[PDB]
């Protein structure tokens, strides 16, 4: 039972957010809500607020917020920058609060192909900012975590993992060093009969548990990759992660940023793009906010015999009720 208190402060952080997207040139996007899916293979629907009513069926891994976006990008225009609200459906017998749309999706949607690090670099400035507009974020330790969906996969090439094995290992990785997750639990986890990746399969995963700024990092990937043919398969995914970190730079972002090889949040909706995490940066980690570039996704399940603009999209999901109202 909350006091008037909480419902006044879950409204100004709703209007700080608001702001922020306002003063970054960002306009307002239909909300929409996530209903998920009664059966494994059944799809996820989205229902946008907008101008129809528009409901879009959703293929059925897509389980996750941000497929709101892709909804909207499916539905027809969407504006170049563009911040969003929703939710996902929780039956109200079960806990659910329908009228609080406690999500909020940020996105750049282009349609030229020349400056998609740029506008990566641009959501990581828009996150910077909101996390110096809250007491919450602003007074503790915060950090960056980049990874890229092609870096994941070619890791997983050389561990010699199985695909269809691979989304499971993703969602297990997606946990790493988060709220004590630690790499044994995620051995565990990874060895387990439900996932079944050998035991060296993990040993040679075990080799990319670890973060580092982005130069170090580059040379310590491509000194793992020395001497197998993933040495030059590498190189244009690094190089894409050093052109984000150089605009970054450029876009004065203040917090850190590290390269994470294992990112893995969400990779399935991200393929293959960069992702990148915002997270408390403390003993025990947290995730604070996630994204990553979804063109992939676009350009799978766009509306097949008929041409179309291509439009690529990067953008982050952030549950704001969560985060930065309930404090």
């Amino acid at each position: 039972l909350p006091t008037p208190d909480d419902l006044m402060r879950r409204f100004i952080v709703k209007d700080t957010l608001i702001t922020i997207f306002r003063r970054h040139g960002a306009v307002e996007a239909p909300t929409a809500t996530l209903y998920p899916k009664s059966s494994h293979y059944g799809p996820n629907a989205v229902h946008l607020l907008d101008r129809n009513g528009t409901v879009l069926q959703l293929p059925f891994d897509l389980v996750m917020g941000h497929a709101r976006s892709l909804a909207r990008i499916a539905s027809g225009p969407v504006p170049q920058r563009a911040y969003s609200f929703g939710n996902i459906f929780r039956d109200r017998q079960d806990g659910g609060q329908p009228d609080v749309y406690g999500e909020v999706d940020f996105d750049i949607v282009t349609t030229d192909a020349m400056d998609l690090a740029m506008k990566e670099a641009e959501v990581i400035k828009v996150l910077d900012e909101i996390i110096a507009a809250f007491p919450t974020t602003s007074s503790t330790p915060m950090c960056f975590q980049l990874g890229h969906s092609d870096l994941l996969q070619l890791i997983f090439d050389f561990c010699n993992v199985e695909h269809g094995a691979r989304q499971a290992a993703a969602e297990v990785l997606s946990k790493l060093n988060i709220r004590n997750f630690t790499w044994q639990k995620v051995r565990s986890e990874l060895r387990s009969p439900l996932v079944g990746i050998s035991a060296t399969s993990v040993d040679e995963l075990q080799r990319f548990d670890w973060r580092d700024t982005p130069t170090k990092a580059f040379t310590k990937i491509r000194n793992l990759f020395e001497g197998t043919e993933y040495y030059d398969k590498v190189s244009s995914t690094l190089a894409h992660l050093k052109e984000v970190y150089e605009y970054s730079k450029k876009f004065k972002v203040n917090t850190k940023i590290y390269i994470a090889p294992l990112s893995s949040i969400n990779e399935a909706f991200f393929r293959g793009g960069i992702l990148f995490s915002c997270l408390y940066d403390r003993k025990v980690m947290d995730v604070f906010a996630a994204g990553g570039r979804y063109d992939g996704l676009i350009k799978a399940h766009r509306p097949i015999g008929s041409r179309f603009e291509e439009r690529h999209a990067v953008g982050f999901s952030l549950n704001w009720e969560k985060q930065l109202a309930k404090p």
